[PDB]
């Protein structure tokens, strides 16, 4: 099996340096992060992301491509152990928690990491997600991570990567360890590459967004809100003037003479209303198009902020883009062969009649065996 | 760029979503079946759903489409350990993958990396084969697209990004504009000038009657009265409800989205169908499942992926059983083989 | 100039005393740049062409 000698050992040699426990992300990411968290439609998208994601119901179960007869359940107690951990992480959070957690970590930097302890046996006993703003991993000769360091300098601890670690003679490790889930991007470079997120790419329409709001903001209060500019004569007794003025001014709701016209004789005074518009402040044209562009950046049909639109959002951006990597990347290593972590689609309330007509009119099919029509539409055996 | 790298994270992110597997082809007149071990076939199965570590199939799949696309080509290192049984499956960076030619029309090597590491990993058509055909050390792929003028290899590259570079630096000069107009043009009303002769000192008192009426003032609401001297008043119009060039932008964002292959609605289900057996099928699809096919794996046996893992056929496929169950002129197995279900 | 979002008095009115200063703001229109018209029409004829 395992041949330990990968072809990314192009970066290591002179393009990166071992031993030195790089940071994963650059610091104008996580500062980026920060401050799109507080935008209002940065923040709506990325929560609806991580809210769809967290509903979904998580499961251990056989896997479909089950080839591996010599099935990896080691144990089928460390099955049961796992599941026990999937619905129950470590103690003072949920796995709905941790779902949220994860999907907006790989939201916002496109890398999730996390930390178990499995206790002797294979049986994890708690899985702990990890801050990507301030975790750093540390490099081998060959190609790839060993050891991630978390936290600057009190709290040092170098948790051992899933690669190196005391495995068990099956092959399950024996000690606590990280995964470091990682999203691939262009010129390889799996470990070694610029992260791959949303945020690379909406920098200029937040931007503008942002101006455009302060404009709006600052010419709000700052406009007068008065109409009639009214002006009398350098000829007019200032002293009658005063007469003039309470006569204009005498007739608002409320007044001694409310609503009745005005008389002024000689010395004609000259009036002239403010349009006083104010109606496009936010700049309405150039503002839905930034809106719709980091909203679509995202993945999130417009429309969302019909029924078919929301159907799309589902198995379009949320199934492919944050449903199978991770429960690919726990599947990796969480468990052996034949057994994987999976969600129930059934779980998900905008698939469930689509579900349903899937199922009826496959049941109209004679010329298939009973456990095919089973399979296609999930239900193993 | 925006619509770029949603474009492409797009692409990447439908190719990264399909199930693969190992299976008999359906073309399968070579009675002599190439799997031929039937154990390498586990083996390739298992490297298939899981290959190197610290990487899964799907991120390979995502890796390998957006390669595709960006560049046109596609390239892998494989591991077989000494029996055909491959071992692990490693993407390579096109932008730093090197190759050396042969004397009479192909390659031989790759080279990967400037000065330090200089593996020349060999192809595979040349390469320490099995009795049976299969190889025994580690070789690369370069799936290459084609273009005009043949040159197999010695060919330029065939990549969308050929024909977008016009439209991208036009959006790139709209929003420039847009920025560099949003902060830099005033944004006040009321351009109000009094006369040169107003006493410099009532002059600040009639600016701050103007003043003081704005929402949260003394006097707020309430009419100006000016008393001799006329002060003249122009509302600015302030337009700035342009300043992206609405018009000039979404046709650039239409061209840079059609150019990758995109229905613009995308960006209603009969648009999702089509951006899927149209464009996702035949151009990110069958090039990978055949190049793989290729040379992974003998005849008789290929690399396929299921149809029916895609979310937005399944009410198709399923119409469409049900539409054959009802034709009697047709034994059962065709009526399976027209519609997957191979036996 | 001092009137742009994030200025000292942002919004606020211009006051000026005496010399009549004028303003004119440009349309600057840019929104036909390529011809929209006369060039979907081009794109038309070279996609049927094609049969397309």
């Amino acid at each position: 099996p395992a041949p330990s000698a990968n072809p990314a050992k192009i970066f290591i040699r002179r393009f990166f340096s071992a031993g030195v426990a790089k940071n994963v992300v650059s610091y104008s990411n996580v500062m980026a992060a920060q401050r799109a968290m507080e935008h209002p439609v940065a923040f709506r998208c990325l929560d609806k992301l991580g809210l769809t994601v967290q509903s979904v119901k998580w499961d251990v179960g056989k896997d479909p491509q089950n080839t591996q007869v010599g099935d990896g359940g080691m144990s089928a107690s460390q099955r049961k152990a796992l599941q026990q951990i999937l619905q129950r992480p470590n103690p003072t959070m949920s796995g709905a928690q941790l779902r949220y957690s994860a999907a907006l970590s790989w939201a916002c930097f496109g890398r999730m990491a996390f930390k178990v302890s499995v206790m002797s046996d294979g049986s994890v006993n708690a899985i702990w997600p990890l801050g990507i703003p301030f975790l750093k991993q540390k490099f081998d000769r060959y190609g790839d991570v060993e050891s991630f360091q978390y936290g600057d300098e009190a709290g040092k601890e170098t948790i051992p990567s899933f690669t190196k670690v005391e495995k068990n003679d099956k092959g399950r490790p024996i000690k606590n360890y990280a995964f470091m889930i990682v999203k691939p991007s262009i010129n390889g470079a799996m470990n070694f590459d610029v992260q791959n997120t949303p945020l690379q790419a909406i920098g200029v329409p937040v931007a503008l967004y942002d101006a455009l709001m302060a404009r709006a903001i600052d010419s709000a209060d700052g406009t007068p809100n008065s109409k009639w500019l009214v002006t009398a004569s350098r000829d007019l007794d200032d002293g009658q003037a005063k007469e003039v003025k309470e006569g204009i001014e005498e007739t608002k709701p409320g007044g001694d003479n409310g609503g009745e016209i005005i008389f002024i004789a000689g010395t004609d005074v000259k009036v002239q209303e403010m349009k006083n518009d104010l109606s496009d402040i936010h700049s309405k044209v150039p503002l839905d198009d930034q809106a719709r562009t980091i909203a679509g950046n995202f993945g999130i049909p417009i429309a969302l902020l019909y029924d078919e639109s929301r159907k799309a959002f589902f198995e379009d951006t949320i199934e492919p883009g944050y449903l199978t990597p991770l429960e690919d990347g726990f599947s990796m290593f969480l468990c052996g062969a034949g057994y994987r972590v999976i969600f129930d689609r059934d779980s998900i309330p905008a698939l469930r009649k689509s579900r349903a007509d899937i199922a009826a009119t496959y049941d109209k099919v004679t010329f298939i065996t009973e456990e095919e029509k089973r399979e296609v539409t999930g239900w193993p055996a």
